[PDB]
């Protein structure tokens, strides 16, 4: 059978919010089969959890936010996320000290080697997934985004950036999925902004943990950080992880075709609801035998 998959062991790192500025421990627990992805506060009192769900997402201006009933909120929480879906991790508890997740170097990269160190513990019960069955698209003006049927998962992104430091063959990204390819890939692709917005948000004491070290920060011109970019492409390689993210907020891999132009958070989150929501459109399903797992959700090699 195909298992779910949690940690072996608990883990746990340190690191700044981006809002607060101040340090943020992480704490990632094993978890029971069926539990799924939690992401829980323990600086209020009692503890809060919040179950990733698709209709519990927020946008807000930086990154994205979970919500529980009374609109206390977790932060930040999708470059981890994206890490989770590439691992190929399906229940686990993800605590923080703090009202949002450690933004790191502002990739998902730290959170990959958090997760090895961690270990892999395979449960007996069938790992779900998603599969597309009609073809689901959403729009926003311009913007628009879409899941087709696709033996598969594949991601097909477009972004539109008339920023001198992106240039026209950046800015469009394509990749079959899998744990490796998104490690090797993805996983090192830094969150970006633009400096004199970082400025003013800082004048009003907000994104206070905004460094070099957690984002590629540009002007009007040009990249400022001193060492330049990880990839050519490394904007789009970021957008990418973020749509690996805002999907994997549903708790399960999906197999489809995914494109889009100009997504983000909203639109994104947007269409996993439209596709969630029309019963027709998709199915659970679960693999008996391993052969018939398709490739893209393999087991990493690390
Ligand atoms: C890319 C987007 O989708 C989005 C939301 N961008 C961000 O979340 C984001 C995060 C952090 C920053 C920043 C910063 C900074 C700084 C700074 C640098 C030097 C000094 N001296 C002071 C401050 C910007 C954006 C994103 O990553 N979404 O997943
Ligand atoms: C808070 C806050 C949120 C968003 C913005 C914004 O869109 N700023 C414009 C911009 O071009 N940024 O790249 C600017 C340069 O006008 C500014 C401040
Ligand atoms: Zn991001």
């Amino acid at each position: 059978m195909i298992k779910q998959r949690t940690l072996k062991r608990i883990v746990q790192a340190t690191g700044v919010g981006l809002h607060t500025g101040k340090k943020v421990t992480l704490t990632l627990r094993p978890a029971p089969a069926n539990t799924g992805v939690i992401y829980r506060r323990t600086d209020l009192n009692p503890p809060v959890d919040f179950p990733a769900d698709a209709k519990s997402v927020r946008d807000t201006m930086l990154c994205t936010c979970l919500v529980n009933e009374h609109d206390v909120r977790i932060s930040t929480v999708e470059h981890l996320n994206a890490a989770l879906a590439g691992l190929g991790i399906d229940n686990i508890v993800i605590e923080v000290n703090a009202p949002e997740i450690p933004i790191m170097d502002g990739s998902a990269a730290p959170f990959v080697y958090l997760l090895l160190d961690a270990g892999i513990d395979e449960l007996n019960c069938a790992k779900k997934f998603v599969r597309i069955k009609e073809t689901v698209r959403v729009e926003d003006g311009d913007k628009w985004a879409e899941f087709k049927p696709y033996n598969g998962f594949s991601l097909d992104f477009t972004i539109d950036f008339n920023h001198p430091a992106i240039d026209s063959s950046n800015q469009r990204y394509a990749m079959n999925f899998s744990a490796d390819a998104f490690m090797r890939q993805i996983s090192r692709a830094r969150t970006f902004g633009f400096m004199r917005d970082i400025e003013y948000l800082q004048s009003r004491g907000l994104c206070l943990g905004g460094s070099f070290d957690c984002a590629i920060v540009v002007d009007d011109y040009r990249v400022l950080n001193e060492d330049g970019l990880r990839f050519e492409d490394e904007f789009v390689r970021h957008k990418m992880l973020d749509a690996i993210g805002d999907l994997f907020m549903c708790g399960h891999n999906i197999i489809g075709a995914f494109t889009a132009y100009k997504s983000g958070h909203a639109l994104n989150n947007k269409l996993l609801q439209a596709v969630l929501a029309k019963q027709e459109a998709w199915e659970y399903v679960t693999f008996q035998d391993d052969a018939e797992l398709p490739l893209a959700f393999k087991a990493p090699s690390a």
